[PDB]
């Protein structure tokens, strides 16, 4: 038995940087990774992302360069070129990532851990047993699919994984989910030709976020040219000879259900969920608490019920991004190893990006969790609906809408959301102002960029 | 003689914002404009400018093309119509101008005014007496260009206007200044077809800026493919056969002289000042104080030497941005009608972008005025050198720098500079955060958003 000071299993976001920060204050740490160091984020998710939408945002363009005075193009985008470059990066990373590692001298053990009778706190890893006071669990999440119980003809659709391993554009795609990774799937395949339909089982998108998002995001997919396909869900899928043959339930409140079969699909994906990543680290032998969804459960400070065993990211379940395993890590190896009591992650204020077409940007809370935790007579919302400039000179439009919801008196601005172009890269410097409880007013006294639509958000009336 | 309670000459956007916000507050105002209201803002400045900048944007893309997977186009970029769809704009606006103006009940006189003797602040147009308690001068700024005197073929030159009155793209342009219009000027000929040249006195362009800004703006430009042509200036201009031809001397410090003829210039450009439009003001007649150089002289509340006679925008030859002439003209506006004392513009942390390829982002101070204000032990620098990610896949290549500077103990975020795709919309959100005194913590507390430029300028070290 190994014994460190820092042991952290799965080597994604949160772990690489909370083992990198005990390393950095000096500790005997190991990293336990199963496979593909860089987690999701490297690998099959943030990353290999924002390529595909930063080809997909070409496309947007070249469909505008004949307003902008130059001829045009005329279709034929190459899928197979632009993958394999994508994945010459994420080769380029996971070595920046390797050498990185063995630089800061960390133990990367690799294989797969879970956990052991052995009384106190130990895991193994291929029939080897290490421990130490300090272990995270880091273990991530992964895409969920539906059983062929419920739907037959399940196992025939693909996921984000599978997405990034697409050699070819898929023609006619059709994709099941409300949320962002669906969104963002949807929009990318669009952008670059497949004709594409996005099933969901009410009439919007993002039901998660404000109403206006929720709104304008689903207005905006279906002037893209997406075909939102609402109240509807997949009842089975079969293999025909031409493709896939989806037959699904378009259940509209105040109408008659009718069964659908949609011919000749490409590609059918499962953008409906991510489930934790527990299952087989075998938690059972120290009775590490959990959800009834398999997600860990800690406290404020990202502990377990179990002294000595912490959980951070996706596992967890809240707030699944990349930062907040990140931010979440790091804190950790400060209260531990700097010894500092109030090392945790305020998980309020945290700001999430959208890549749709146009960027989706927001960070607080919205009118309505706003309006329960204040009062209806308490929040004020301000909002603004324009069309960028650039869009002065094109045929092709898109909007840019924002909303600012303010609490109390002073006018305490609590939550922003924005959809337009631009808003990927607008949003961060409101979050640090956001963070630190700026009011209406600060907004306001704050002198604008003109031409921007950035000034549009300082100049809300 | 018309009697009001405003009248403010100049009716462009110090002013516009001014009469606004009096008539707003109760006032019998007026606005004396002298040709197209939108002042320069709207007709030749900020928004034809952006137009032809996103006009710009589209080549460079254009040569990405490739790179993402998709063809090419071939070139042949016709600017007749691009300026010709830039125009109907500048006419839209100016239409919404007209009737906004209207709607809100102010007397647009229109003419040439001028103050006349009359004892009590009064100014005359096209023959007519008016005369208000409160009169402001917001009568811009015009063009520069030097005399035939000192550069014998001077009137040979265009400025910033003739350049909005360009009805083919000039195939050799040479460009004279180091500032923005000149940067900015230089940029689109060049992304845009024209071999374009930028004769600076110096080494750097934006010598105003910090030491990395001016370094990297001078560098980015020459790698986009402008020529900077430093330690020279025109000593005549001749218009040949051919075109025109400029004989400059190159005096480079530790070299000897050399006087060079460019010939087949098509385009030559005066982009080296903004002289105030205050001569036929006839301020004379009242003693109104100004400049050395005809800028309007007023205190940290827009007052002239004068009682009852204020100044804003270009023609006080401070900060000249359209916000800041906004900000001012609309914070007059409250001293005055809404008798508030402490109503003044702070001209302190005013955000700047300035369109370069890429895009120039700054707010607050500079290393330099840092360093003097507080002292070489207090002022520390945090610096990021990277490559967007856009840039994982392509061939073509740029930057991005972001510094910060830092004041005292608390590590108080006093400047912060940068150069980088999104520039344009990721500056804002840290100049309210600046502006409402934010430290270093602030900064780093902000949870990111990944992938993005922005996340960088909050993970510092
Ligand atoms: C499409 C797509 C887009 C996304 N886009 C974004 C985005 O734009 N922005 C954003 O901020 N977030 C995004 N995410 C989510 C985000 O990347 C996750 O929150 C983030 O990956 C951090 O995860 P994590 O640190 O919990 O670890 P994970 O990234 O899940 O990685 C854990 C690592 O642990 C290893 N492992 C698992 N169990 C064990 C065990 N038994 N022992 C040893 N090794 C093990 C795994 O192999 C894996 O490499 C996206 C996800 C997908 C899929
Ligand atoms: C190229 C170019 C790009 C620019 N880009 C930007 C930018 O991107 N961002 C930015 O924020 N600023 C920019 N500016 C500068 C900015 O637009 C000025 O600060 C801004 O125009 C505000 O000016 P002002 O209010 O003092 O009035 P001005 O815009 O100069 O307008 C004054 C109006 O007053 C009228 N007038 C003059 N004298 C009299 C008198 N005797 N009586 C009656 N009428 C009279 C004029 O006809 C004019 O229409 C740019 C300028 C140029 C040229
Ligand atoms: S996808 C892995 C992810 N990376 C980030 O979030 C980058 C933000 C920040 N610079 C950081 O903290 O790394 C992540 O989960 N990283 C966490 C981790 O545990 N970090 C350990 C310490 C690593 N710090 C070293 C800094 C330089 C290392 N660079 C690389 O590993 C290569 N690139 C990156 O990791 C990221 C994503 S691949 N780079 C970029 O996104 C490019 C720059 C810019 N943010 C952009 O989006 O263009
Ligand atoms: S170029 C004139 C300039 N306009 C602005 O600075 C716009 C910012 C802000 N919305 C504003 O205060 O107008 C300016 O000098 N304006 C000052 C003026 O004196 N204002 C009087 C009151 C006018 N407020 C009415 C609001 C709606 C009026 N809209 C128009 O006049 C048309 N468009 C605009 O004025 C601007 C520039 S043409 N619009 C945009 O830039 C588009 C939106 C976004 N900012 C973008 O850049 O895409």
């Amino acid at each position: 038995v190994a014994s460190y000071d820092y042991l952290v299993i799965g080597g994604g976001s949160g772990g690489l940087e909370s083992a990198w920060r005990a390393a950095e204050l000096g500790a005997r740490a190991a990293v336990v990774e199963s496979h593909k160091l860089g987690g999701t984020c490297v690998n099959v998710g943030c990353v290999p992302k924002k390529v595909m939408w930063n080809t997909a945002v070409h496309s947007e363009f070249m469909h505008d360069h004949a307003d902008y005075g130059f001829p045009s193009c005329e279709g034929k985008f190459n899928w197979r070129v632009i993958k394999e470059k994508r994945d010459a990066y994420v080769s380029r990373l996971n070595a920046i990532y390797q050498n990185n590692l063995t630089k800061s001298h960390i133990e990367i053990i690799r294989g797969h851990a879970a956990f052991t009778s052995d009384p106190k706190p130990t895991i193994e890893v291929s029939g080897k047993k290490y421990t130490a006071p300090h272990i995270l669990i880091a273990t991530g999440g992964m895409p969920s699919t539906p059983h062929e119980s419920q739907i037959p003809g399940a196992s025939l659709g693909i996921t984000s994984d599978g997405f990034f391993q697409l050699e070819e554009l898929p023609g006619r795609s059709v994709i099941v989910g409300a949320g962002y990774i669906a969104v963002e799937m949807a929009g990318i395949l669009s952008a670059l030709g497949s004709k594409t339909s996005l099933m969901i089982r009410h009439d919007k998108v993002l039901r998660s976020f404000d109403s206006m998002i929720s709104t304008n995001c689903t207005e905006e997919l279906e002037n893209a040219g997406v075909e939102v396909l609402k109240f509807s869900q997949v009842k089975e899928v079969k293999k025909t000879l031409s493709g896939l043959e989806v037959s699904m339930v378009t259940a509209v409140p105040g109408r008659l259900p009718v069964m659908t079969m949609i011919p000749d699909v490409d590609c059918l994906l499962w953008a409906i969920g991510r489930v934790p990543n527990t299952k087989d680290l075998s938690l059972n032998k120290l009775g590490i608490q959990t959800d009834d969804k398999g997600h860990i459960i800690v406290d404020e400070f990202q502990n377990t019920n179990v002294k000595g065993i912490y959980a951070v990211g996706d596992v967890c379940g809240k707030a699944l991004l990349t930062p907040v395993a990140i931010a979440a890590g790091r804190k950790l190896a400060h209260r531990l190893f700097e010894y500092k009591e109030d090392s945790k992650l305020d998980y309020n204020n945290i700001p999430t990006v959208v890549f749709s077409h146009p960027p989706i940007g927001t960070v607080g809370l919205t009118e309505d969790e706003a309006i329960h935790k204040y009062g209806i007579e308490n929040v004020k919302t301000y909002s603004t609906s324009f069309t960028p400039m650039y869009h002065a000179v094109t045929k092709r439009k898109t909007k840019c809408v924002m909303k600012m919801v303010c609490a109390n008196k002073e006018e305490k601005v609590v939550g922003i959301h924005m959809q337009g172009l631009g808003c990927d890269e607008m949003l961060q410097g409101f979050a640090v102002a956001v963070k630190m409880g700026a009011t209406k007013a600060d907004f306001d006294n704050t002198v604008a960029i003109h031409p921007t639509s950035s000034e549009e958000l300082v100049t809300l009336r």
